[PDB]
C-alpha cells in the first residue's frame, strides 16, 4: 500500500487560538482514517477520498508532530511523513480604540475599549498630563472574539488640557509586573474658542487617485491642528506654516473611498481647545464607470434673464439621486431619481428659479446612492448655459450670401457698435456654444470671426449672437435672427416665370411666379449675392401645380433683378430644394 | 466684594440660611442677584457697613447661582464670585443627564450619568424599544454634593434603532419594584444615510429677542427630525408638513444667549438614521449695544472693476475681532482687532481682492469676543459699495444752470442712450449714494431727476452718475464729472471790463486788489477758468478768444476762488454785455 500524504491548512506555523485542519490526501478509498499526534491516537474519521481533521482554537498543548494513516477493511499499511505543527504566542501589547470617536464636548466622556491577549485580571488607562489620572478595570472575556478586553470611560474632559491616552494591563502579584503600552489615542475636544476655517484648494469634488490638500486657518495662538474624518479617521499636524498666520497642512497623495466623507478641523492652542470647524464635505468621483449619465437643457441653452429653465439629467442605471455641479463646485442640492416606465430611464428635473447672471457657466451632473453620499459616478458630458442680458443688441451678418450650396464654406461674423471683448455664437436647436475673442478693426468697432467648416445638411438653421465684456460676466441681448438655407437637398425642382417685358423701366412693375407640378409648401426668391433675407411666400395651387407670386412695386436700378426660386416643405422649414433655372431681368 | 454663606453652600432642606456680603468700602445699598432677588438700603445712617440676606426655610427653588452687589450712590462696580447654593432633597425620583452630548457615531458608546438623592444601591437604564436592553450599576456617593450617582455607558449604538433612555432606581433584595422614571434622554445617532439640508428662513444673523424658524428638509422616508445645538440643547419634532415633502418645523419666539451657537439636524426614518446636517451657525446681535462700531471705505465708495478696496471698521472698545456682513448674510471671515496706540481705537482693515460686481451691496461690521463667537455687537451704520462697470457712459446735465446761490434748489438730471432701469448719483468725497427709479422720456432714453435740498456751501462739489439694469447687478461706467460751484461765500467781489466798444462787430479782464488764486467766468454753460498774474499787487487775467460768433453774444460775469476751496466761489461781479 502506497504511503499517504498529509497536508495542513494554513501553514505549519500558526498563531494561537486559530482554527486548523489536517487534510489526508490518498488516491485509494479508505473506510477510515487515523491521525496520530506525537505517537498517540488523536482522532479517527470515517467516510466523508480525502478526510479532514478540524482542530478549532489550537492551544499550546496541541502543537507537536502529527501523522495520518488510512485503512481499508482488508488491510491498513501506510504511515505518512510527520508534519510539525508549531503554535506562536501572542504579543502583550494591548489595543486601544475610540469605540465611538475621539470627539468630545467639554465636560463629557468618551468610551475607550482596551483589548489584549492576557489572562491579566486588570487594565489601566493613563492620561499624559501634569497630574496623572488612572482608571482600573477588570478584564472581560469575549467568547466570540477569544480576546480579553475592558471598557474605559475617561472624563470629565476639560477644554484646557490636552488628552492623550495609553493603556496598560497587569495582574496584581505577578513578576512580569506591567504590560507594554498601547498606541496613543488622543481625544478631540470641542472647545469654546473661535473656530478655524477649513478649505480645500483644488475643490470639494476630486476625481479618484488624484492629489488634494486640506488647510484650516484659525487663531494665531494655535499649536496643533487635527483633521477628523467622519469615517473615523484622524490626521495630526504640528508644523504649520507661520506665514501668513497659522495654517495647518494636510496632504492626500491619492483619493480613494476611505478618504471621502465629511471633515472637521479641531484645534488646540495656548488658551485651550476651540470650537470645531465647519463640516467640509469631500466627494470622490470616478466610481460606477459603466453607466455615464447625460444632461440636457430645455428650452434652449441660452435663455433671457429672469426666466424659467429646467435641466434634465437622466441615466439608464437605477441611481438614487442626481446632483448638479457648476465648474468644479457643487451647485444646488440633490434630487431624487424618477423611473420613467416607458423610456427605461431614471429621471431628475432640476427646476431653476428666475435666472441670474451667476448661473452662467458649465454644468455637469453626477449620480450616486443614498448609502454612499460621497461616492459619485463618472461626470457627464458638459452642458454650457449662457444667460442673456439687457445690453445693446449686436449684429450678425454673413459674407458669401444666405442661401448656400454644400461645396462652399461659410464664415459667420458678428459685430457691435459697443466695444465687446468676447462674442458668442449659438445655433437655434443646438447645444454647443462657440466663444471667440474680438479684434479691433480700423473702423473702431469690434469684430469676431466665427469660422465654420464645409457646409452640410445639419448647418442649416437659425444663428444668434451675443456680446460680453472682460470684467463683466453678463452677456448681451440676442442678435436679430439669421436664417441659413441649404439648397440641393430636395429632389423637386421649380421653374420660374416673369410677367412682363425683360426691360422694365425705373417705375415699372413685375409679378414673378415659380410653379412646380410637385407639392411645395413655400417658395423662396433668391437674388445673386443675396446678403439680404430672401422673400418667402406660401403657395396657392389653382391647378395641380403649386405657385407663389412675388409682386414688385416701384422697382429701381439697384434691384438689378431676381434670379432663382427655391421650394420648401413644412417637414423641414429651412432645408431648401434645388435651384431653378436663372432668369435675368434688366431695368 | 466677597459673598459668604452660613452654613456651607450645600445645606439640608428646610433650614435657614444667611448671606454675608463683606465689603471694606461703605455702601448705601446692597443687591442680591439670583441667576434681582433682594435689596437692602443702608444710606450709611445704619451703624453696620455690612448687610444680611436671610432666607428662612430654604426649599429646592432657592438653589442656584447667587451674586451680591454693593453700591455707593455715585457709583456701583463690584460683582462677587458666585457661590453655588445646593439644596438636598429627600425624595426618590432620579435624574438622567447626557454627560457629554446625545450625539453618537454608529457602533459607539455615550456615557450617561444617573443621579438621585436616595440611598438606593442600584440604578437601571432602559431603552424604549421592542428588544429590552438593561444596564445595572451601583450607586457611588459624592461627599461634596451629598448625592448618589452612577455612570452608564450605553451601547453599542446601531444606526437602525431609535435609542430613548430612561433611568430607574430600586433596591437589591427586591426587584420589579422601581422608582418612577427620569425624563427620557434620546441619543442622536450619526447615521450613514443621506444628510438633510438645514435652512433658516429669516437668516443666520438675527437681532436679539426676535423670532426665527429653522427648517431642515431631508429624505422623504424620514419620521423624526432633531435640532441639536452644540451648546447641549435638543429640540424634537414629529409632526411635519407633508406638502411639499417632509419638512421639520422649529420655531423660536425670542432669540437669547442660550439659543446662539452651531446647530445640526439629525434625522431618523424607516431606513435608519442619517448623516447629520451641515453646521448652521446662529448669531444673536443686539448685545454690547454700548459701544457701536463705525465703518468707512477707502478710497471711494464707488471703485472701478478689478481694483483695490480696503474697508475700515474700528471701535473705541477692546473688541477681539470684527466681522463684515453684506445684506443679512455673513461676508468674508473674521479679522483680529489692532490697538492703535494714538487714536485709542481698535482697528481692523478688510482688504478685498480685485473687485467683482457681487461685492456691490450694503456692508455692516460687528464686534465680538473670542470666548463668545456667536454674540456680536450692535450693527454699525451701513456703508453702501457700488462697483462700476464697462457699460456705455451716461450723460449728466443740470437743469436750471450750473453755478447757483444759496436759497435755491438744484434738480440734477442724468440720462443715457441705453435703456437703464435704475440710476445712482454719487458726490465725490461723500459716503452716501442715492438710488432713483428711471423715467422713460419721449426722446427714447431713460432720465432720473435727482432733487437736492436747499443749496448750502457744503453741497458744492463734484457729482457723478451711474446706470444699471433690473435683472443686472453690474453698474455702468462713470459719467463725465460735474463740478457744482457755490456763490456768495467769499466776501471779496471782482470786477470785469471790456476795452473796444459797447457794440462789437476781444480779451476781457477780471481784476481784484486782494490775493486771488483763480478766477471763474460765467455765462448767463461750462464756466471758464482764468489764472491771475499779479502786477502792482493786483490780480488780473486776460481771456482771449481769437474769434467771435453771434451765439457768444451775452452777459459775462466773473467770480473769484482760492486754492483752499476749488468749488466755493466769491460773490457776483457787475455784468458786462457784449
Ligand atoms: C473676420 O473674417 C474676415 C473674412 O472672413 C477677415 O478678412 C476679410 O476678408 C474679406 C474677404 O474674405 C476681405 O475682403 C477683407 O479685406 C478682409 N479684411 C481684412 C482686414 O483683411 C477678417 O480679417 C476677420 N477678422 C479678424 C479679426 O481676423
Ligand atoms: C418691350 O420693351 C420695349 C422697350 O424697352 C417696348 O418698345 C416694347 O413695346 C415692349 N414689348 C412688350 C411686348 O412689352
Amino acid at each position: 500500500l502506497p504511503k499517504p500524504i498529509l497536508r495542513v491548512q494554513p501553514d505549519s506555523v500558526v498563531s494561537r487560538w486559530t482554527k486548523v485542519t489536517f487534510f489526508c490526501e490518498e488516491t485509494i478509498g479508505a473506510n477510515e482514517y487515523r491521525l496520530y499526534k506525537d505517537g498517540k491516537l488523536y482522532k479517527t474519521v470515517t467516510k466523508n477520498n480525502k478526510a479532514e481533521f478540524s482542530l478549532s482554537n489550537v492551544d499550546l498543548s496541541n502543537a507537536g508532530q502529527y501523522e495520518c494513516s488510512y485503512s481499508t477493511q482488508y488491510k491498513s499499511s501506510g504511515y505518512s511523513d510527520p508534519l510539525k505543527l508549531v503554535v506562536t504566542g501572542h504579543y502583550w501589547t494591548p489595543s486601544l480604540l475610540a469605540q465611538a470617536s475621539p470627539v468630545v464636548t467639554s465636560g463629557g466622556y468618551v468610551t475607550l475599549q482596551c483589548e489584549s491577549w492576557h489572562n491579566d485580571h486588570k487594565f489601566i488607562l493613563t492620561v499624559e498630563g501634569p497630574q496623572k489620572l488612572s482608571w482600573t478595570q477588570d478584564s472581560q472575556y469575549n467568547y466570540s472574539t477569544r480576546k480579553y478586553h475592558a471598557l474605559f470611560s475617561v472624563g470629565p474632559v476639560t477644554p484646557n488640557q490636552r488628552w492623550i491616552c495609553r493603556c496598560y494591563s497587569y495582574d496584581r502579584n505577578r513578576p512580569y509586573v506591567w504590560s507594554p503600552p498601547s498606541e496613543s489615542v488622543e481625544l478631540l475636544v470641542s472647545g469654546n474658542l473661535q473656530k478655524p476655517t477649513i478649505k480645500a484648494e483644488p475643490g470639494s469634488v476630486i476625481t479618484s487617485k488624484r492629489a488634494m490638500t486640506i488647510w484650516c486657518q484659525g487663531n494665531l495662538d494655535a499649536e496643533v491642528y487635527f483633521l477628523h474624518n467622519e469615517g473615523s479617521q484622524k490626521t495630526q499636524s504640528t508644523q504649520t506654516l507661520q506665514q501668513p498666520g497659522n495654517k495647518g497642512k494636510f496632504f492626500i497623495p491619492s483619493m480613494t473611498r476611505q478618504h471621502a466623507g465629511q471633515y472637521r478641523c479641531y484645534c488646540y492652542g495656548s488658551a485651550g481647545w476651540s470650537q470645531p470647524s465647519d463640516t467640509l464635505e469631500l466627494v470622490v468621483t470616478g466610481i460606477y464607470e459603466h453607466y455615464k449619465p447625460r444632461l440636457s437643457v430645455l428650452p434652449s441653452p441660452v435663455v433671457t434673464a429672469g426666466g424659467n429653465m429646467t435641466l434634465h439629467c437622466a441615466s439608464d442605471f437605477h441611481y438614487d439621486k442626481f446632483i448638479l455641479t457648476k465648474e468644479d463646485k457643487k451647485f444646488g442640492n440633490s434630487l431624487d431619481t424618477e423611473h420613467i416606465s416607458s423610456s427605461r430611464q431614471y429621471r431628475a428635473l432640476f427646476i431653476i428659479g428666475p435666472t441670474t447672471p451667476t448661473h452662467t457657466g458649465t454644468f455637469r451632473c453626477y449620480g450616486y446612492f443614498k448609502n454612499a453620499p460621497q461616492l459619485w459616478s463618472v461626470p457627464s458630458d458638459l452642458q454650457q448655459i449662457l444667460i442673456s442680458g439687457l445690453s445693446k443688441k449686436p449684429s450678425l451678418l454673413t459674407h458669401q450670401g444666405h442661401i448656400l450650396d454644400p461645396g462652399m464654406t461659410l464664415t459667420l461674423q458678428c459685430y457691435s457698435d459697443i466695444n465687446y471683448d468676447r462674442f458668442a455664437l449659438h445655433k437655434v436647436g443646438g447645444a454647443d456654444i462657440m466663444q471667440h475673442s474680438s479684434q479691433q478693426t480700423d473702423t473702431g468697432f469690434s469684430v469676431a470671426n466665427f469660422t465654420l467648416g464645409y457646409v452640410s445638411s445639419s448647418t442649416g438653421g437659425q444663428y444668434r449672437c451675443y456680446g460680453a465684456h472682460n470684467l463683466s460676466s453678463e452677456w448681451s441681448a440676442s442678435s436679430e435672427p439669421l436664417d441659413i438655407l441649404i439648397t440641393g437637398q430636395l429632389p423637386l425642382t421649380p421653374s420660374l416665370s416673369v410677367k412682363p417685358n425683360h426691360t422694365v423701366h425705373s417705375g415699372e412693375t413685375v409679378s414673378l411666379l415659380c410653379w412646380s407640378m410637385d407639392s411645395v409648401d413655400t417658395f423662396i426668391l433668391s437674388k445673386e449675392g443675396s446678403a439680404q433675407q430672401p422673400l418667402r411666400l406660401k403657395s396657392k395651387s389653382h391647378d395641380q401645380q403649386s405657385q407663389a407670386e412675388f409682386s414688385m412695386s416701384a422697382v429701381t436700378s439697384h434691384l438689378s433683378g431676381t434670379y432663382r426660386c427655391y421650394g420648401a416643405q413644412n417637414s423641414s422649414f429651412y432645408l431648401l430644394s434645388s435651384a431653378s433655372a436663372p432668369v435675368e431681368l434688366t431695368v
